[PDB]
């Protein structure tokens, strides 16, 4: 059980088309024959599936010891029905076009599941950042954008890179600075070419913790749904149950704190080295220190090394957040859990899905969970496309206008019950007192994220009941994804051909 | 014996580097240590070898029956040491990135062997032109350029497509018209984006027969070299020996006539269907009719069907001009020939080379033979970059000036020997009478091609003696190729890295 | 005597306008009043004089020890009557806008004196290349072009940098590579943005020795003019007289060999360290070795150190070729020479000119001598703007056509005097045998340079007699310069204002 990662995501898309194909002909309003309309649907589905562009590079670089190397680099743009196309830049010696093509596809559907205006994209670099000088990573990241930009694969109108595995705000700043100063110098939207930038360079409050909140608001939108918890046989709530984490990195890290702050007791955590198992809870603050002190989660003196993979650890909510294809046909029989959230991108093989549906354990699709990161990188790309600190124009104004609603209510009452002259004191609460001056930059993020992953969780529930998919929310997700991208191709007069 | 076609061309490049690496350190003038300089050479060689860009596409098209299809299309730009990058566009259901990457590499060396200012490139389309309407091929060719152009892979400053397998002047006109009218409208060099265009659209006299002349002037430059014919045991001349042809298409066709007009008796010819064997000669005119009348070289009533592949036919000069990897370890033992010219691109597997060197049969590298086609498509790209019919400015002027050289000589003599008054009539010959008005468009082609493949044949001879490569002219060719591309990287300060 | 270098060149321009102003009104064909026309001339002269653009920069760089620095950099575009604008890039800690503005002006007149289509320009960088790593010079040169390019000061349509003091073909390659790969990627004329590139990167045979030939053909065009040598009291010829050199660098070096190969005995040479005086001749080959071996012309065991400046050395032809303002009011009284050539740019202060005219010693203007370098960098900018090795198209053709002139003459004679049947053998000479195949790349250089500095030397002689300027050829040069740039402004309808 190790399919070509692109043949796998295609496999999910397949079961999606196998169910939509019927409810999609009846919504096609053209005037043709029944079979003809189906010969129209299946055709458009064959256009969605493949990637529309897969660039492939090679970089002469000069390492600090003067020697040269080549660096294969990739970038796919899955679909063009929606511009621009976002997608992270991954640094790993395990990246390939067969991987990038699929990760590129997912973000075409992630962005469709959470209603974000972007096509899919993804860029890889065969590289191990743990090997190279922090000068060499600059000469590599800047060259990698110099190559893309001149071939039309970076720019606020075509593609927007983003952080991903083994990349952070450090790299994303090198990109925005190279693009702004070479190609899009005159363009007013220069700095808006990448997301995940540092705050001082045009970022957004909580771009790092963005994905974590995703995993959080996702789990919350289901744990607090009794219709499934009655099936899974658990309790709506967090402090009553626990969870584990694969891949203590950005997702895994912030998936903890936001899920740790509400009573859910993070049992264990692991990484490429080993596992750290404590059935009583690990402080996400303290462990975060060792990643900056001891280089690994190992040695953590408030837990122990675990002779076994996290995926088999007894818990309540499994969260693979480290790499692809981790759960598989050989790990599925030994999960011993109830819910498998997904921070990583397609961490479950399609073979293991049936086993999970068979074992009666709910799998929440990665299309829905790690989509939080996108919906915040959208606010960033949209922040620095308007050139204004959101809400700055109307801080002093909203603060005044609200002080005149409450006043008018007061002045109005002091004429009806004011016969005694009694000063009715209409004053804000503690909560409203914060929201007087309006929506600050952080407020729309903590809301626009919690809202985007509210509508999405419904549209997934609303579908899985319409088609009776039970706990295969994944298939229900692709259905909502495919139905949306279809109406774009259908009405667009797909081509000039 | 069926290597990955890119692992094969790499294999030739390897044996090339294995011999140049020594004579190239001593020509490196930097001030370092011996071993260091070698750590500099091997590094640059690792930069040349791989392709710098390999795009990959997917086309929604609307066939005439209304159904949709996807069409994978590829384009590689091997190197950027020389802009623009030329390369044909092949239509075949057997094309892939693993093929295009190598064909792209060859033209980086072809252009280096014949001193033509272009990097290498190649574009493929998984398609069978024998299946589609001549309307659908337009909707495909125009879309294929629309996709490339917007991503910076067509344009007189980056890439210049050209005819290749299953494409002719018909297709190349659709490209130039689409590019000129969409992307490079304002650009003055719009129409110069492709070569192989029809004459009325900016072509060159004999762009079709260009490659054939290549195969001709190549063979001639060796047959008339006794130093090898003494080794091979044959006679310098054409009317005394024969030859066969694989792949009666453009190369194979015009390889015949230009080699048929000088006594060399074309024994047989074949194609995807079958062989046409006559040990007494086939009229290239008559057979050309059946390709336009009977759809195949079969049925040709002045010869017979041959129960066997051409590659084993007894002859004097074998010319594979149909596809890749035709000669191989299984066909090498049964060649029964003396010289194997190469119209096709890498039609010989590296394993068969040793057998050919062992059997003491000279193999002329495809780098040298089919390079004629490029050297004429260069004159085209250079014709329509100057916007003038070459030589038009000075037709009436040269005609006059020459009539004053010959006159002055006459008037000068009629004063020394003119004591008798005898009118010395200095008048042109028959030959010069043609070259009076200067160099017309066709004259520079028939010369610039015959000249370009004169210098090249020497530099190959001049190398194969300097390093004692005997009859492995192929290896001698790559040596001249690598030495040239190296001096470009070496001196360029290869990167800003 | 140390004027602001821009107030000095202005001073020469002044005496130029003071003489042209009369002979220029009568050539103005507009219909106005006499005084009005003069109010038109003086006005246009005030437009020529100043620089139209003087950029000024500042570079954050990261030295190899990690520390930051700023690097002031300048570039002036004197005039725009002729695009593009060429001008070297000088690296020296003595550069400033007050210097660049004037050097920029000179090349507007240099290019006008030798009829080369370029406005003037010049770029400086406050830097000492002897201090920085050969990595740091790359990070500086590439950044310096990145800054200019984005502000429209590099590009084959606006400006074309070139080598100058403390820069060579090494730097010019870093520029062409940075521009080609960032800004003008798509442009077909990308690599044509700079001149002085290495040959493998699009240079010209003898771009280094180009300026030297200038100094040579300049001196020759005057030494072989008796009209002045009768005044100066010397002999037309080189082997009969000697010369010295200031600044053994590129100009001074190649000024020697080309003037050494014709009997002229180079007495001494100096540099920032000291002088090397031998009244019997210094081998330019041997001394060139020590510059690559012993770091200085000092220690040269076939001469001695000279306790004195070159400018006072007894010789016949003084050539300052090291820096500006070297001759001055304090050095003029002690020249003890006959002719002062000028390789450097304005090495003579205007005060010293009168003393030189008074001492009756001819000063050849730098406008005329070092203009050879430009006229070759023009051929380069024009070479790589046509994308063809000049003369390659018609090597085999001219070789044939000439073999038919000589044949026709033979065949013609063998009918008049051929009654005896005697085979008249019309065959090329030794000299013509070289020029059969036509004009190669090096031939047009050695001619186009020797020709350009033939017409120029006449137009200067032709003027200095028309206005009776005696030996002040400098003033005669500016007259020809001003008269040319004037007709451009005059007829252009100078502005839309
Ligand atoms: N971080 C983000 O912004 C987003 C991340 N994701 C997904 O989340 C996943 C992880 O988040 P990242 O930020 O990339 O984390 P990261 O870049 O910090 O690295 C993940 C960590 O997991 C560990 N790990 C990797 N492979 C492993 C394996 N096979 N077994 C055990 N441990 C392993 C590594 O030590 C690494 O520290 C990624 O796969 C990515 O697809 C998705 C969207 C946004
Ligand atoms: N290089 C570029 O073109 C960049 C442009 N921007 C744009 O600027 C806008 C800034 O808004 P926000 O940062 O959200 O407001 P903000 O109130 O969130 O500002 C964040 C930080 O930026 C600093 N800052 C504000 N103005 C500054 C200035 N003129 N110079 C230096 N630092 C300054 C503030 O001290 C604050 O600490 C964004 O909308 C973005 O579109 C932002 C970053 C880089
Ligand atoms: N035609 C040109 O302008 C140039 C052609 N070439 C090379 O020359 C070769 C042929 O020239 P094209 O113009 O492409 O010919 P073409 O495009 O006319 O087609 C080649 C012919 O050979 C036959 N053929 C193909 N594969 C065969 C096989 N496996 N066995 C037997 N017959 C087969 C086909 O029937 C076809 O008619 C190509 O492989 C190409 O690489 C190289 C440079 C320029
Ligand atoms: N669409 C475009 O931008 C094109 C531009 N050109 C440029 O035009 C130049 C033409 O030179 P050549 O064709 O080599 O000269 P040529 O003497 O070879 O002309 C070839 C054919 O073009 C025809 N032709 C010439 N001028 C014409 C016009 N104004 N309208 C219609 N047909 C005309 C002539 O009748 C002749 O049959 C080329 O240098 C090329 O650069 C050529 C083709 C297309
Ligand atoms: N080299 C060229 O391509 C061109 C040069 N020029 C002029 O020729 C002059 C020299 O040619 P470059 O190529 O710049 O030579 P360069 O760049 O090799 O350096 C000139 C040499 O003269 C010596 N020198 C500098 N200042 C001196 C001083 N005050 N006293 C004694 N020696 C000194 C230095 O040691 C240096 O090696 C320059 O001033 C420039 O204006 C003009 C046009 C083209
Ligand atoms: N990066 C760019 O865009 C460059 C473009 N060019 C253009 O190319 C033309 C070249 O003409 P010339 O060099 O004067 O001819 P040339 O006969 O003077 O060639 C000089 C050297 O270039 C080498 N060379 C020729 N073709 C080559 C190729 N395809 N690959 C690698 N090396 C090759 C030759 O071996 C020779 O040693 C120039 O007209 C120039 O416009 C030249 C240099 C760089
Ligand atoms: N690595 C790390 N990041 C943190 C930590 N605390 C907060 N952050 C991030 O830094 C941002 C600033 O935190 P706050 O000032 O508390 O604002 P906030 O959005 O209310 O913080 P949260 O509600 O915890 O998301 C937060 O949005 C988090 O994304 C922490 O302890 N460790
Ligand atoms: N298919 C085909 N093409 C031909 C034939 N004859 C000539 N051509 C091509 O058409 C062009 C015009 O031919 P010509 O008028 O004879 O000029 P040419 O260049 O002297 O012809 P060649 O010397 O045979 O190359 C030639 O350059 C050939 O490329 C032919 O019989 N069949
Ligand atoms: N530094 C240096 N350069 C040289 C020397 N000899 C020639 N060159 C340069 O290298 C080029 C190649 O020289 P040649 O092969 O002799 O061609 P060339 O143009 O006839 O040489 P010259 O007539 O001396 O200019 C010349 O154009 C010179 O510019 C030399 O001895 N030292």
């Amino acid at each position: 059980d190790d399919p070509n990662f692109f043949k796998m995501v295609e496999g999910f898309f397949d079961r999606g088309a196998s169910i939509v194909e019927d409810k999609l002909v009846e919504d096609l309003k053209t005037r043709e024959t029944e079979e003809q309309k189906r010969n129209r649907v299946r055709s458009i589905l064959r256009i969605i599936k493949p990637c529309n562009h897969v660039l492939s590079l090679s970089f002469p670089i000069r390492r600090d010891d003067g020697s040269w190397e080549v660096i294969e680099g990739y970038r796919a743009q899955h679909s063009q029905h929606r511009t621009p196309c976002k997608g992270g830049i991954r640094y790993s010696t395990d990246v390939s076009v067969d991987e990038v093509k699929a990760l590129a596809s997912l973000m075409t559907y992630k962005c469709a599941v959470v209603d974000v205006p972007f096509g899919g994209a993804k860029a890889g670099v065969k590289i191990n950042p743990k090997n190279y000088t922090d000068n060499e990573l600059e000469k590599i990241t800047r060259r990698f954008t110099m190559e893309l930009a001149k071939k039309g694969f970076i720019g606020p109108g075509v593609d927007v890179p983003a952080p991903d595995m083994s990349t952070g705000e450090r790299e994303m700043s090198w990109i925005a600075d190279t693009y702004a100063s070479t190609i899009g110098h005159y363009d007013i939207n220069a700095h808006a070419c990448v997301t995940g930038k540092p705050i001082s360079q045009g970022g957004i409050h909580g771009r790092i913790s963005a994905t974590g909140r995703g995993v959080f608001h996702g789990i919350e939108n289901f744990i607090n749904e009794a219709s499934y918890m009655s099936i899974l046989g658990m309790t709506p709530g967090f402090g009553d149950k626990t969870f584990v984490v694969q891949g203590f990195g950005n997702v895994g890290l912030h998936s903890m704190r936001y899920l740790h702050r509400f009573g859910a007791k993070c049992i264990t955590v692991g990484e490429s080295d080993g596992s750290i198992w404590n059935p009583d809870g690990i402080d996400p603050k303290e462990l975060e220190d060792f990643k900056l002190q001891h280089g690994t989660i190992l040695g953590f003196p408030k837990a122990k090394i675990y002779e076994g993979s996290i995926l088999e650890v007894d818990c309540d909510i499994l969260i693979p957040a480290a790499s692809e294809k981790q759960l598989t046909k050989s790990n599925a029989p030994r999960v011993k859990a109830k819910i498998i959230a997904e921070g990583a991108n397609g961490p479950t093989t399609p073979e293991a899905d049936k086993i999970f549906l068979e074992r009666n354990i709910m799998v929440i699709p990665d299309l829905y969970l790690n989509a939080g990161g996108v919906t915040v990188s959208y606010f960033e790309w949209l922040n620095n496309l308007n050139h204004v600190s959101y809400g700055r124009l109307t801080f002093k104004y909203e603060r005044d206008s609200n002080y005149h609603l409450l006043m008018s209510v007061q002045e109005s009452l002091e004429r009806k019950f004011g016969k005694h002259g009694g000063t009715i004191p209409i004053v804000p609460t503690a909560e409203f007192q914060d929201r007087i001056s309006g929506a600050s930059e952080k407020d729309i993020v903590h809301s626009g994220l919690a809202y985007t992953m509210e509508r999405s969780a419904r549209q997934i529930m609303r579908t899985a009941m319409k088609y009776n998919l039970g706990l295969d929310l994944r298939t229900a997700a692709y259905v909502n994804a495919i139905e949306k991208v279809f109406r774009v191709y259908n009405e667009a007069g797909v081509t000039f051909t």
